[PDB]
């Protein structure tokens, strides 16, 4: 362990998008830094899935997010977006948060959104979402929330390598 | 020429902002690098307050901007004012200044500043980019109705957030982040 660093996917991502972006982000965070930053790949579906594993990276099944909370777009959303929330602002909280990152449609970045835009002003935060190009309002409220458009390994890799540059550039100050 | 990347705002208002962030997309871009990209702020302002340089780094004018473009159906559109024609005059300019360096292969990526003007202005040429380019605008805008600016592209709105305009606490924050975002695209592009 080390600074941390979480991809996180939805009820939306697909396995290999998810895997895609945290080798990308991983890789880039190596290649980017000038020698380190881990990769925590944490999934937040409200729907059962039949992987809990990412790889080779250290991960978080939607159990676990969730475990951690105590009890209006959906109840599901509702309740597993307050679970992550409260998920890293603990990690937060342990100053060893770098940034987040995760994916999702209008659902997924509903959920994301408000667990992200809870982080401080600063802390890298990116959504690769396919609500993008619409009424954000919403979602981005009035934080530095980055809606990256839609997934498209092109657009993977620039989030990923965006999401890398923020993340060392702001611990290699 | 070796691959090179813009900086580019209306520097009558905006020239702290301007040479900040370029000032962080150079650092990081050389600090990201493993080998050499350059950067060069644009000028696309269309007020009266003339601008010459931005520090020390490569620079052009918009008067430059200008002198590439020839006249076409811009002319003619609607206009509350004069002011606003030369925003869509420029606009265009823009298209056919940023399309002229990635015809010549010098274009590694773009990256802008702007309110709801800027953000126009630097949407319309930005997207008529291809997909894949890095092309960020930084928008107190991005926090609304994105349609208009970003329609079916990859361009990417980075809020504003906003302690004021000019440079201070968390304009700072989100200008590096920004900065920062923007050259890791760039170079993880280039060495990939």
């Amino acid at each position: 362990n080390s600074p941390r660093v979480f991809c996180i996917g939805t009820a939306d991502t697909k396995f290999d998008e998810l895997r895609f972006l945290s080798e990308h982000v991983r890789s880039s965070l190596n290649s980017f830094s000038n020698k380190k930053v881990g990769v925590t790949v944490v999934d937040v579906s409200t729907s059962w899935k039949e992987t809990n594993s990412c790889a080779d990276f250290d991960f978080v099944p939607s159990k676990d997010v969730l475990s951690c909370h105590t009890l209006t777009r959906g109840l599901a959303i509702a309740i597993m977006s307050k679970a992550l929330e409260t998920f890293l602002s603990i990690a937060n909280d342990e100053q060893n948060l770098a940034g987040v990152i995760g994916l999702g449609g209008s659902g997924g970045t509903s959920l994301l959104s408000s667990a992200f835009r809870s982080l401080p002003i600063g802390i890298p935060k990116v959504i690769i979402s396919t609500v993008a190009s619409g009424q954000t309002e919403s979602y981005i409220g009035t934080s530095d929330l980055v809606l990256f458009p839609s997934v498209s390994k092109v657009v993977l890799s620039n989030a990923g390598a965006a999401f890398a540059g923020m993340v060392i550039g702001r611990l290699e100050s």
